């Protein structure tokens, strides 16, 4: 049984389970911060797209980024800084036609998914604050235990 369709809200995850969210559409898909070493963003680019200048906020600000998909998959930009002056910083990308988009707090890291389905693989950013991280979700998502992250992987790449 799935834990969820939950709508989306800012909350601190807990240790050891998969946000697991379910994007119908492009924008900013979840941001998250610990207000000391980590800003992530990530941000839905439809499928098709030649290159153009958008504008996203970003925990309140306005931010132009440029971006391209020529792909018929939908992509995915993971947007990084590990400090409050910093501009953000394009970090990873995942490619995918299931749309789902992860996060997950372990081990002293921050872990989602990137690559192209329906070979999507986990890498980390590393931080000294976990625990304090929270997240916005901009759209419905699941909640899946570390336990079970083969099963987050499946859906990832393969869909719900
Ligand atoms: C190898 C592994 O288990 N991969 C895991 C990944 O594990 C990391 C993580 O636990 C971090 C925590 O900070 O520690 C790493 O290990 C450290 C170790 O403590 C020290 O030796 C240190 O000095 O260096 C090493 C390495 O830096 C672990 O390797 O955790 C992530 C986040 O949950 C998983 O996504 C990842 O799992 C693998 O992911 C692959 C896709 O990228 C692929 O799907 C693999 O099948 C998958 O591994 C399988 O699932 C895991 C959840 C776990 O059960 C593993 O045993 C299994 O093979």
């Amino acid at each position: 049984v799935l834990d969820g369709p939950y709508q989306p809200v800012t909350f601190k995850p807990p240790n050891d389970y998969w946000i697991l969210i379910n994007s119908n559409s492009n924008g900013v898909v979840l941001e998250g911060t610990n207000n000391t070493d980590v800003w992530v963003a990530i941000i839905s680019i439809e499928p098709n797209v030649n290159s153009e200048s958008r504008q996203y906020s970003l925990f309140g600000v306005n931010k132009q980024i440029t971006v391209v998909n020529t792909s018929n998959k939908w992509k995915f930009m993971e947007m990084f800084r590990n400090n409050s002056n910093a501009e953000f910083q394009h970090k990873r990308t995942l490619t995918s036609s299931t749309k789902l988009v992860g996060i997950l707090k372990h081990g002293g890291r921050l872990w989602t998914y990137h690559g192209e389905t329906p070979n999507a693989t986990t890498d980390y950013s590393t931080t000294s604050n976990l625990n304090e991280i929270s997240v916005t979700t901009y759209a419905e998502f699941y909640i899946i235990p570390r336990s079970q992250e083969s099963k987050c992987t499946e859906y990832i790449n393969t869909g719900l």
